[PDB]
């Protein structure tokens, strides 16, 4: 089934290469010029979004309005939100690069993360946009045989639960 994946507008923390979970960071004014730039460019189809107000404000500015469901959120960091990736200790480093056996402390492992994203999808019925986060879109495409680290603002298409269909940035 065709899913878009919707990267969220870039906020402060995306600049500054900041680990962005459960924060509820604002985008930034070019956060908002890259949600207005999707607007008319992604299919109007049924929309759902992270209640988080960067993913919130990029469907808005984008055009939709979606369905708030906590399960599209970003993995939450923890004691990590806000970390300073220069700064991470190496096994929290290693573990996000490569995408697992990555646990942050007083936030969510990186399996309990994927198991509510990927449950998320298998109740959608029917093609959708998803306002999400990267650490959603790369849980889906690392599945697909493939990864990025999507850029904010960008959008991935995919035919669940087979392949990946088009990237957009």
């Amino acid at each position: 089934m065709e899913l878009w994946l919707v990267r969220h507008g870039e906020t402060l923390w995306n600049r500054e290469g900041r680990l962005l979970g459960w924060t509820d960071l604002p985008l930034t004014a070019e956060g908002e010029a890259q949600a207005r730039r999707l607007k008319g460019a992604l299919p109007s189809l049924p929309a759902f979004s992270s209640d988080l107000l960067r993913a919130r404000r990029t469907a808005e500015l984008a055009g939709f309005s979606p369905r708030l469901y906590p399960e599209l959120r970003e993995i939450h960091f923890g004691a990590l939100e806000g970390a300073l990736w220069e700064t991470l200790d190496p096994r929290y480093k290693e573990a996000l690069l490569r995408f697992q056996g990555f646990h942050p402390p007083g936030g969510e492992s990186l399996s309990a993360f994927q198991e509510r994203v990927f449950r998320f999808l298998e109740g959608l019925k029917a093609p959708a946009v998803l306002f999400t986060h990267g650490g959603v879109v790369r849980a889906v495409l690392r599945a697909l045989g493939e990864d990025g680290l999507v850029p904010p603002g960008s959008a991935v298409a995919v035919d669940w639960p087979r392949r990946v269909l088009v990237r957009l940035a």
